[PDB]
C-alpha cells in the first residue's frame, strides 16, 4: 500500500536531474532518498522534492485514537 | 499543531530528558520538535520521538485527485 516515491515521480515523466533542479537540492539528495529510505532526509528537504511533482505532503500522528498533522 | 507534542508529552507527565533517553536522542532535539520548527528534522529522528511517547508516525503524500504512503 506504501509507494515510495521514485515509482511516484516516474508517475508523471520526469528524471532526477529535472526534479533536482525545480526542487533546488543536490541530485546526491535525491538519490538517497528516491532509492528507498527516507530517514536520513530531512522533513524540509522531503517536503520540497514533493512540491516538485506538484503535490503536498502530511506528517499525520497517531496514538491510541488521537490523530492530528505537524 | 503547535502546542501539541508538549501537551502529549505533559499529557502523561514525563520530562523532556526522560523521552530524550527513551528514543535515545538528543534532549535539544526535543525542544526543537516540541518548539514547533519540525522541517529542520530528519525523519527518522521525529519518528523515534513519537515512537518513545507511545504514538505512530503517518506521512500521506496527496497529488490532486489521490494519497499515497511511503513509510
Amino acid at each position: 500500500r506504501a509507494f515510495r516515491l521514485r515509482e511516484l515521480r516516474a508517475a508523471q515523466s520526469l528524471t532526477q536531474v529535472q526534479v533536482a533542479a525545480l526542487a533546488h537540492i543536490r541530485q546526491s539528495r535525491v538519490s538517497s532518498i528516491e532509492n528507498g529510505d527516507i530517514g536520513s532526509a530531512q522533513v524540509n528537504t522531503l517536503r520540497k522534492y514533493v512540491s516538485a511533482l506538484g503535490g503536498e505532503l502530511d506528517i499525520t500522528v497517531r496514538l491510541g485514537d488521537e490523530t492530528f498533522t505537524l
